[PDB]
């Protein structure tokens, strides 16, 4: 560990960054699924 | 603790997660433009 701050910081940071990853995917996915073929 | 082996094996993974859903975004942010922008 470190900190507590700084446990949360990169803790939540990495797990919104998950939440991006899969968040994104699935927003492209739909996104060429529109545009791609309706 | 934070030897090499904390180093690089955290480093890489952080690494390329980014530069991989950087380019992502980037994708998605022109397409969502293309498909919005009709």
């Amino acid at each position: 560990g470190a900190g507590s701050s700084s446990l949360e910081a990169v803790r939540r940071k990495i797990r919104s960054l998950q939440e991006q990853n899969y968040h994104l995917e699935n927003e492209v996915a739909r996104l060429k699924k529109l545009v791609g073929e309706r």
